[PDB]
């Protein structure tokens, strides 16, 4: 198989990971020094958050140059060395490619806002790089995404004298993909980094490329035709490189972003459908939404692979769930009204789960045993907290916590001078929650995560096998099998806070013994009708093999 | 029933819990300010380590005045306030009565060492307070307890020109109980504190009072005679007080320290038998040695109650295990030569268990679930570690860790000026392990412990009910029932590090429905022959009721 199907991904922001020089900002020398850490964790692929020049109004998804490195993070020489050094360790790196839009500080938009013709009468070729309107009445009734901050997707530019389209902040004017010059600019921006050795891109906000009257302005066929073109460009010029899509859509529209065997689009897509249902199931002590949504996902192409995750740099999004499912989630997980943003929740993993390590391990085992390639968010592997006193999703992006020294060892600069202030509270602070502490602890969450990744690495059915849910007779107990190359795994997970009793339909496996993956302990052989009774403690996870 | 059968005891050292006046030593006004912590923990009775004047060559078990208060700890008035404020909070208090020996600095031994007669001719009434020998050849080949320090149990005193007996330190000479004045002295001391409102005594080293030639000098019938007289005095003069025996002996001999219904001795004994078998069983994933040692414990009198503990202020002792059990416990629980002392391991409870919270919770539930009244060792409810730099057994007596402020909140003095230096290491140091942290932490070990005691409190059968071991067909799984007042609790626990299955013999309970004490989650009803299958995750504990 291709590499990305077997890979464990780790998402980090280069600005908040390791400061190498005391300026209070993470940089690429700093990241390079921590590469043995990520390797020893069992990570196979970094995914770097946007590293480009930018005024950082959206923390860098507002690109003011696609072919350079933000000064904060170092130089392009530093980047190249980091890339050389990760490859020397068998690490893959994928960047973030921001296609839909650019910063209003981009030179293109600085040109385009001057009018259709320049002060010397010649046409201004940059003007059609963006999406203009005389009055701003086109594409009405389409969703606003930053519902908390923006009142419209049209904002008047007082210089150019007319409106311009943006799905995100006013400072992020959308690019005009009906202009063929724009498509080739992003082909070329992609080409620039793939030539440098980068192994692929997470492409960002793909559903919103093209805008058409009379539609939702999402998942448009024309948009998919642009992405089919990216994949052709990459597959032709850079074999082996990965294209990963962020598609916050319902399952039927999400599988579209894989394309098909004839016309491929993305290699990999983020399984947003399942993610919120893992948290609803934990509070509802009931797993049936997981199976429901999981069966609403069609078979994807051979080249395709789901990308499972629990949290990320963003809010826990609640926009692709029902009105009932959403109200429940808010009540379960957003007691303070401040914890809500943009139809979602802005909390780190550990606070969501009340810091309960039994619950943290449960979800992460379901993360690693579900079909796809997992992606860890930076610092979740040690149980970091959030800082809601930071605006707009920034409270989950606080600096990594390496040790209990100055600023958590993220930087020699005092925490007040760190780009984001490292957390120092009594529950989640760096004096209590840090990597050094947990490397010396025999039983730390860090070492648990590494032990668990190693256990999954040993059983290729986790990455490549099929998935079949099993009847348990109890909505709190989720059970399924993964089948691959004549290994059958049995994953039985309790989602309740107390002991639960199941009855598993192991009819097809009569005369087989389930044995533990850990420690090889025999459980009774499946007999008779195949109905197999189990008791499970609170939040237990049984990782089992069915011998032949 | 007697109050102590309901009680939960907490074992603390006043020098070490909370300093009230910045001197670096804990005192009684410090302890008085922390009394609300203890009550809200769910603790009924305080056991204070010795608080008497003493040069502290054995941290206070070398007494220099039975009727005073060590200057470190405050005044006799400080003590009366504390006992008032403790009784006002529903807290019993028992002190440690060091009976077998005094300090060589005790007035008595200072007198006695002058010799049989005074310089002026008259006999020296104090000489025969201690045990003397002209040549130290008596009581030959008896055990030496402090094997690392003492080569003999006899020691030549320069001024008296002859040898004296000591079971413990040369600076802790044994008191001569064949002398009736010695008995009257200890009765007297007991009265002094029981007249101040103290609620009873731990009596220290009760097997070693009398020495008789041609015996082991342990558990002699003459020693029991004296202890009977103690019980008779307290029953007669101070009814309702508690007498607690620290008797590290085999099961056949420990039950003797209860006396008989006709002739009472102690109200309570420490279950030293079961203690090392708990740890042994964890590393072997095999619990037979626990059931076996318990099955050798004879029935005790009506008034009698076992005291179950996991750790305390002494090393984990292995004097009363076989020679092959001892060697096993050294390989498993003392990799470094520095962790042994005196036929035992000097480690705190969390380091012994590798700081694995699952194992820590498991053992604490078995503590609370076995017959008797449990005693917690201060700071194990938050996972304190040890400082093996410190000599003797001081590595388990570091100061309490209350917050992450100065010295862990123990003192306003610096760490280098505290009696024992508060632990500052990356794993267990007060930066990571402190009471303030765990009160704000929704899933801390402290909150688990208080919650786990509250559960026990609401099921009287743990304190009062009988014990019955259940066959599980799996050595890793320990099952037993507790019956009292028409409630039947069933306690299943997995001593293995991986999922285990068992086959319970619940045949006496056909038709009974098992539910969980927490939330009444239903398990299948017992039917047929009553062979009831279970599966368990690693280190699980099921606390079940068997509804009739
Ligand atoms: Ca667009
Ligand atoms: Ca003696
Ligand atoms: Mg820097
Ligand atoms: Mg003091």
């Amino acid at each position: 198989p291709e590499w990305y199907k077997s890979a464990v991904f780790y998402e980090l922001s280069v600005r908040t990971f390791q400061d190498g020089n005391g300026d209070g900002k993470g940089d690429f020398p700093g990241l390079t020094s921590r590469l043995d850490y990520l390797k020893n964790l069992g990570v196979d692929c970094l995914w770097l958050l946007p590293w480009f020049p930018s005024p950082l109004r959206d923390d860098g998804y507002d690109v003011a140059d696609y072919r350079g490195i933000h000064p904060d993070l170092g130089t392009l020489d530093d980047f190249k060395v980091f890339l050389r050094e990760a490859h020397a360790r068998g690490l893959w790196v994928i960047g973030d490619l921001v296609t839909n839009h650019t910063s209003s500080d981009h030179p293109w938009f600085q040109a385009a806002r001057r009018g259709p013709t320049l002060p010397d009468g010649s046409p201004n070729e940059y003007h059609d790089y963006y999406v203009w309107s005389d009055e701003g009445k086109e594409y009405a009734d389409t969703r606003i995404i930053f519902t908390d901050t923006e009142v419209s997707n049209w904002t008047l530019d007082e210089q150019a004298g007319k409106y311009y389209w943006h799905r995100f902040f006013a400072s992020q004017p959308d690019l005009n993909y009906d202009n063929p010059k724009v498509v080739e600019e992003l082909h070329g921006a992609a080409r620039f980094w793939l030539d440098l050795g980068l192994d692929g891109f997470r492409v960002d906000a793909v559903p919103y490329l093209i805008e058409r009257e009379g539609t939702s302005c999402e998942n448009l066929p024309e948009t998919h035709e642009i992405l089919k073109g990216f994949r052709a460009m990459v597959d032709r010029e850079y074999p082996g490189r990965l294209l990963l899509a962020e598609a916050q859509q319902w399952p039927e529209e999400v599988v579209e972003y894989f394309g098909t065997e004839a016309e491929p689009e993305f290699h990999m897509c983020f399984n947003f459908p399942v993610m919120p249902r893992l948290y609803m199931s934990l509070k509802r002590e009931d797993t049936s939404s997981i199976r429901e949504i999981m069966g609403r996902l069609p078979k994807i192409p051979s080249f395709g692979q789901w990308c499972i995750f629990l949290r990320n740099h963003d809010e826990l999004t609640l926009e692709m769930v029902t009105d009932d499912e959403r109200a429940f989630m808010y009540a379960a997980y957003a007691p303070d009204a401040r914890m809500k943003i943009n139809v979602g929740i802005r909390r780190r993993l550990a606070p969501l789960l009340d810091n309960d390590r039994r619950r943290i391990e449960l979800l992460n085992t379901v993360l690693l045993a579900l079909p796809g390639s997992p992606v860890l968010y930076y610092g979740d592997e040690i149980g970091m907290g959030d800082d809601l006193g930071l605006p707009d999703r920034n409270g989950v992006r606080t600096p990594m916590q390496w040790n209990a020294g100055t600023s958590g060892g993220f930087s020699t600069a005092q925490p007040s001078d760190c780009f984001f202030p490292p957390i120092q509270d009594p529950v989640y602070g760096f004096g209590r929650v840090n990597v050094q502490s947990q490397l010396q602890d025999p039983s730390s969450l860090l070492k648990w995560t590494a032990r668990q990744l190693e256990l999954r690495r040993a059983h290729p059915a986790f990455a490549h096998g099929d998935l079949t849910f099993i009847e348990t007779g109890n909505p709190a107990i989720l059970a399924f099998t993964r089948q691959y190359d004549g290994e059958t795994l049995l994953i039985v997970s309790n989602f309740a806070g107390n002991a639960q009793a199941g009855l598993l339909d192991l009819a097809p496996f009569v005369g087989r013994a389930p044995v533990t993956l850990s420690g090889a302990s025999p459980l009774p052989v499946v007999t008779g009708n195949g109905q197999y009774p189990v008791v499970m403690g609170k939040y237990d996870y049984y990782w089992l093999r069915l011998n032949s």
